């Protein structure tokens, strides 16, 4: 008939994240893909597949007019992969860190692939546990005050976002310290790196006082792991 394609959200950090439905589609895959170096990020990730689905090798795919030729031929792999590695009414997982709706590019991927390579396939997304709910669980805090407004954006959006919004936003994807360029006095931050795993780093407070010295600890940190990713959380006080 057709195969089944689940799109499984792996959480944040820990293998004590995972649902009980990304644990029954993980243990009745056949084939398990990853598109993605980050060593202890690929460690983490084969730490859940032994525990859940063991004996079942990942298959982790890796990288102008360039980045259009790997997306085809990216695309041709995909389909060969899970074609010769499930039968046609087989099931292939896909593993994404966190939630696989919230800043990641497997579901269009699929989506494109299916097109392009005439896969016949029912997709299924497991929701699993965003950086975000890690890092307001990690410091027992809300993510709105009463009523009010969530916004969720980029570093790179940061300087742009206005300032009603800035009022509770939560931001991803900052490679630099967006932070310092937005604060006022009354600008409070909860911030953290790594979170859900046994390097997790927190700090909070008024980026008037401590916007600094997360500024060095993000270095400090990314100069020692090779890398970094953090989340904060900014909140007007006042
Ligand atoms: C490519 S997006 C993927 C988000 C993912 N789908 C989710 O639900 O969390 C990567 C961004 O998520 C955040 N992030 C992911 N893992 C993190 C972690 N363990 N600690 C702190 N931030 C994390 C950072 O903002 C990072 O730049
Ligand atoms: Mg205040």
């Amino acid at each position: 008939a057709m195969r089944t394609i689940y799109v499984i959200g792996i959480g944040t950090g820990s293998p004590e994240f995972l649902t009980l439905q990304a644990i029954s589609g993980l243990r009745h895959a056949q084939a398990i893909v990853a598109l993605d170096q980050k060593s202890d990020l690929l460690a983490l990730r084969q730490k859940i597949v032994d525990t859940h689905a063991p004996g079942t090798p990942i298959y982790a795919v890796t990288d102008e007019e360039e980045v259009r030729r790997w997306h085809a031929e990216r695309a041709h792999l995909l389909a060969s992969t899970i074609r010769e590695r499930t039968p046609d009414d087989g099931a292939v997982a896909f593993l994404v860190w966190g939630d696989p709706s919230l800043y990641d590019s497997t579901l269009r991927i699929i989506e494109h692939m299916r097109n392009l390579e005439d896969l016949h396939a029912d997709v299924k997304v497991i929701p699993g546990i965003t950086a975000v709910q890690v890092l307001t669980a990690e410091h027992g805090i809300l993510i709105n005050r009463i009523g009010e407004a969530i916004h969720i954006t980029t570093g790179r959006n940061l300087p742009e976002t206005s300032a009603k919004d800035r009022r509770n936003c939560v931001v991803m994807l900052d490679g630099k310290t967006a932070w310092q360029d937005v604060a006022t006095e009354h600008t409070y931050m909860w911030w953290g790196a790594f979170l859900g795993t046994e390097q997790q780093v927190l700090r909070k407070g008024y980026v008037h006082e401590i916007g600094a010295q997360v500024a060095e600890l993000k270095q400090q940190l990314r100069t020692e792991h090779g890398w970094i990713m953090d989340t904060y959380l900014l909140r007007e006080l006042d």
